[PDB]
DNA sequence: ATCTGTACATGTACAGAT
DNA sequence: ATCTGTACATGTACAGAT
DNA sequence: ATCTGTACATGTACAGAT
DNA sequence: ATCTGTACATGTACAGAT
């Protein structure tokens, strides 16, 4: 009853969805006319929309919106990265960049960059340049602030890499058909933009199943008609929202937790609705239970420094190399707590 | 267990069905190239194999392969013909190789069936590999029958089938009712496929008989066929087997032993029990209704259910609710109560013809 | 020289065979 | 149990055409 | 090639019923 | 308290036109 009322906090307005979607779709629009509307690098690029809006996950606020920008390219060998699984040096228009992620990012970054300048209805800026991310963000504001991704991506129509042949375990769970199909489509490449100091950082890019990820959100069930209007209602996004909004509200008060992310949160939810595969084990009626074994799926991975990527089985998004030790144990000790206080954190 | 038995009676042999496929492929793509030729007006037909065989329901023997060769046509008008919701003119708009099948912008059913026959005929006069005939027409058929001897009897029956893009025609806005069972965006997808028309080649002698042609949906029912579950994984290598499609098999073959004695039952053929069982699997959606445990009682729902629409003259064509199948000017009731006294019979009998 | 309809190449669910 | 032939979806090569 | 038109999925919002 | 039915809204796939 309490997450009841939790979950009605988080839950998104129709009118400020309205609105947001109505500027943010100007901007993309503009930038995406930009990008072939000139004999640019990238004319042919497509628009792929990502990420919790559009998983219908988001939380709070329609203030954050990720789009691909997708490039069909042709006859490429991959070449994987000191076994790292989702690190990939590309191969052999686009020869003014060995493919150097980036080299192809900054230009594609200078053309949003010029397209900005011009955009004289909505106020928008270009958010200064992370390391770490292979995104161009914009930052707008009407007069909410919203923030979106541009994020640069090769397609490649072969066959995915061999790092994910044991990827994707859904065939207990959504079956064997949908896997095959699912593997059949595209699989996409973006910019691993580090500034680490290690070795050939600059011109690697990550592996991104963003859209697969989508249709997962959308075809969540192992029954067909699950969630769909002649079928039953199941509490899967309930509790990853949930989640998130725990690990936000963690992250706000705790700079020791700036090396989580919501990504963490949504590989946690993958494996577990892996695990638990039937729609009845996510009974609307059992949102306090499923929420709970969900908590203790993400205590145990902090636990054990493990929670691979759910495409890239040898991939730890929890190694010692990306997140410290220390940091996990401190995560431990706060979402232990919320979860023995039942979450005071959720009441602010 | 019984019925465990007839059904390995069933089971194709793939010694069988590896030399009838080999033969079959031979032909088909031979006459699918054939279409590609010169101004032959068939010139981008393709192929899309259909029926029991693709489906995996075919029964006792690989005797008989369905094969649909479609032509995508553009900017197409449909008069349903009479409300029969089934039956549809096909008109053009503007004034095309189909050319020399208009009528008053009528397009022809009759007309470029047959000129698609004869260019079969002369490529089946060719082949010199097979014993590979081309049966006489049958009367209210949209098919081009090849009779091989493989030594063993194959029919093969082509089927000339126009495309067209668009959405379905409301005549089965509410047909299709599978949302409860395989949902609503399975529905949404399969209704945004293309839909098909068919020849319906009567020769009743009433008005419009070689104009009139009629909608198929062989290619939704192949996809239901081999995506029959409600859960993603029923009858997959990490899921549980259902028995859906064994009771289909049981029902065809109680319908061939029967249609094979008796010729009363000459206006009954194996699509009723195809749509009879379309009908049960929407009525009884869980994949638990249909546990293999539990295949003698799913079987007798299907017969109780097939009973049932014999006795009240009605089986509903599933993609067209208001087309009745067991219509009385289709089928009589003296047909269909023979057919009743049949089933009560083998039912309540130990279903002694499946001895025979 | 480049273009492209045809057909090989690849991968796997289905279900028969062992 | 595993092995395995057919069908089928999609990616790609290239002889013959432009 | 690009773009509009169409259908219906995913949502939110609220009154009336249970 | 929740469930149901209608209204209102955005996203997305694709046919077809230009
Ligand atoms: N570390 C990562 N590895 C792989 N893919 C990632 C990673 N981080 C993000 N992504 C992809 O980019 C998408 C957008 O990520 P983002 O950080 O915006 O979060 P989100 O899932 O959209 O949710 P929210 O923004 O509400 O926290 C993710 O859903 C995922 O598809
Ligand atoms: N009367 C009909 N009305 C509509 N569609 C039909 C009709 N008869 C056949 N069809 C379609 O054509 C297909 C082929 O028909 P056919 O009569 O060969 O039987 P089948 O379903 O393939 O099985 P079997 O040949 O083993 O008896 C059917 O699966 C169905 O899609
Ligand atoms: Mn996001
Ligand atoms: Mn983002
Ligand atoms: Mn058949
Ligand atoms: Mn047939
Ligand atoms: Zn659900
Ligand atoms: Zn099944």
């Amino acid at each position: 009853d309490k997450l009841k009322k939790v979950l009605d906090k988080l839950r998104l307005k129709r009118k400020d969805i309205s609105e947001a979607a109505e500027t943010v779709n100007k901007v993309v629009e503009r930038l995406l006319r930009r990008m072939q509307k000139r004999e640019s690098e990238f004319k042919g690029v497509e628009q792929l929309n990502t990420g919790s809006y559009y998983e219908h996950v988001k939380i709070s606020a329609p203030n954050e919106f990720d789009v691909m920008f997708k490039l069909e390219v042709p006859r490429i060998e991959l070449q994987e990265y000191y076994e790292t699984g989702a690190f990939y040096l590309v191969k052999f228009p686009l020869s003014h960049f060995v493919l150097s992620a980036t080299k192809m990012l900054s230009k594609f970054r200078k053309i949003i960059k010029e397209e900005v300048k011009e955009i004289k209805d909505i106020d928008v800026s270009v958010e200064k340049e992370k390391p770490g991310s292979p995104a161009v963000t914009l930052l707008i504001r009407n007069p909410e602030e919203i923030s979106v991704d541009i994020i640069l991506a090769l397609e490649s129509k072969g066959s995915w890499p061999i790092s994910t042949k044991e990827g994707l375990p859904i065939q207990g769970w959504l079956g064997t058909k949908v896997r095959t199909n699912l593997r059949r489509e595209p699989f996409y490449l973006v910019p691993k933009n580090a500034k680490d100091g290690n070795s050939f950082q600059g011109e690697t890019w990550r592996l991104s199943f963003s859209h697969t990820e989508k249709y997962i959100l959308n075809n969540h069930g192992i029954e067909k008609t699950c969630c769909e209007s002649s079928g039953a209602k199941c509490c899967r996004k309930e509790c990853l929202k949930l989640m998130k909004y725990l690990l936000e509200q963690l992250k706000k008060e705790f700079q020791e937790l700036d090396a989580f992310c919501s990504y963490h949160v949504k590989t946690a939810i993958f494996h577990m609705w892996t695990q638990d595969p039937q729609d009845s084990q996510w009974d609307p009626r059992n949102l306090s239970s499923c929420f709970d074994k969900l908590l203790a799926f993400f205590l145990e991975c902090l636990r054990t420094e493990k929670l691979d990527h759910y495409f890239i089985p040898k991939f730890n998004l929890f190694s010692q190399e990306l997140i410290d030790r220390k940091s996990k144990e401190f995560l431990s000790k706060k979402i232990e707590y919320e979860r023995n206080n039942g979450f005071p954190i959720f009441d602010k």
